[PDB]
């Protein structure tokens, strides 16, 4: 097909969302990796988790929108604290581009903040959920103080996730930061590059904790490797589940399995969410406007490195049977802060809409 700006699209049903690729670019991204972007990612993970196989369809209908149309019930279970914000900067977008429905605006927000982040993969986007779906039920979302067995378990029963796909999805934890988790700091980020898709987080979780970047005493956090902070430049946080992951025998080797394999980790990270986007619908009754989707931003080609201050020593390895590749430390006698803007500035406040979340 041929959309009105002269792009040749697969299916004409695919024309509408290249209007709201730059309106999200231009209103909320500004075609970066950061603040906004990192909440949408979220959101999209968020909205789709939410159902159960075992409870049945009244449980939650997943990738529906059920959190841009019913705005004061999800948002509001603990679980979801912080996600009110998201949602707030996505409703305006359903009440303009009013042919695209909640479902197919969530997760392609997702896919097009991601492209903004070096090194993420261009995700599969298929179009064609109903607009009109139910308000799910509480306790479907992961817990940070969740154990291995728990999140396995909830995973599986959301959608038939295996232990690998669990942890691919866990790439996205590569540009994510926390906000909630220790009430006295803001943006605290999982690793030392919160604005790259790379994967820094898996080598940087298996390091030996030294302290905490705010209060010592926060539920699902545990000692972090980098936790010194400066102004905005917040250091990093660490989560129980993450560490959790990192060194249960079932998860272990994979999670290692990541640590400077960028192509591994964006091509598998890139089929879970294939899987994740479609909860709750038969992907054959869907359409593929996957052409549509931006092409991502290249990464810089380089591989892991131990951020200042840190080395081989530091490690703390649970899978046996791999052996952990040669990596080079970065020069420094001792760490250095995490950058709390893209560009490398300590100010860059992110466009926030008012909503009803
Ligand atoms: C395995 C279960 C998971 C747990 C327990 C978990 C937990 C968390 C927690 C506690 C935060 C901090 C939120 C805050 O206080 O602001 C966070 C942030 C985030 N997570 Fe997860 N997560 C999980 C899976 C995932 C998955 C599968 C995705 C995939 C899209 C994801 C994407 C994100 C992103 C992008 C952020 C950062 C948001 C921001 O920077 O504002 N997480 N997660
Ligand atoms: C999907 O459902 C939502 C929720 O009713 C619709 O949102 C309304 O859209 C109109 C414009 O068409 C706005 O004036 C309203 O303010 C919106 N309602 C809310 C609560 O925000 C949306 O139009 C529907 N979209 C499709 C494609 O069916
Ligand atoms: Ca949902
Ligand atoms: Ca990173």
């Amino acid at each position: 097909a041929v959309c009105p700006d002269g792009t040749r699209v697969s299916h004409a049903a695919c024309c509408a969302f290249i209007p709201l690729a730059q309106d999200l670019q231009e209103t909320i991204f500004q075609n970066e990796c950061g603040q906004d972007a990192h909440e949408v990612i979220r959101l999209t993970f968020h909205d789709a988790i939410a159902i159960s196989r075992s409870q049945g369809p009244k449980a939650g209908g997943g990738a529906d929108g059920s959190m841009l149309l019913f705005p004061t019930v999800e948002p509001n279970f603990s679980a979801n604290n912080g996600i009110d914000d998201s949602v707030n900067n996505l409703i305006p977008f359903m009440q303009k581009h009013n042919t695209i429905s909640a479902a197919d605006l969530v997760q392609f927000a997702g896919a097009v903040a991601l492209s903004n982040c070096p090194g993420a993969p261009r995700l599969e986007f298929l179009a064609g959920r109903p607009n009109k779906t139910i308000a799910a039920v509480d306790g479907l979302i992961p817990e940070p103080q969740d154990s291995v067995t728990k999140i396995l378990q909830r995973f599986e029963d959301a959608g038939g996730f295996t232990p690998f796909e669990v942890v691919s999805l866990l790439a996205s934890h590569s540009v994510a930061r926390a906000n909630k988790v220790d009430q006295t700091i803001d943006a605290a980020p999982f690793d030392s590059t919160p604005f790259t898709f790379d994967t820094q987080v898996f080598l940087e979780v298996l390091l030996k904790g030294v302290g905490f970047p705010g209060s010592a005493n926060n539920t699902g956090e545990v000692a972090s490797p980098l936790p010194l902070g400066s102004g905005s430049d917040t250091g990093e946080m660490r989560l129980q589940s993450d560490f959790a992951l990192a060194h249960d025998p079932r998860t272990a080797c994979i999670w290692q399995g990541f640590v400077n394999e960028q192509a591994f980790m964006a091509a598998s990270f890139r089929a879970a969410m294939s899987k994740l986007a479609v909860l709750g619908h038969n992907r054959n009754s869907l359409i593929d406007c996957s052409d549509v989707v931006p092409v991502p931003k290249p990464a810089t080609g380089q591989p892991a490195m131990f951020p200042a201050s840190t080395g081989p020593q530091d490690l703390e390895l649970s899978c046996p049977s791999e052996r952990f590749p040669t990596l080079t430390t970065q020069p420094g006698a001792s760490q250095s802060l995490i950058a709390h803007c893209p560009d490398g500035s300590m100010s860059c406040p992110g466009v926030q809409f008012n909503g009803p979340a």
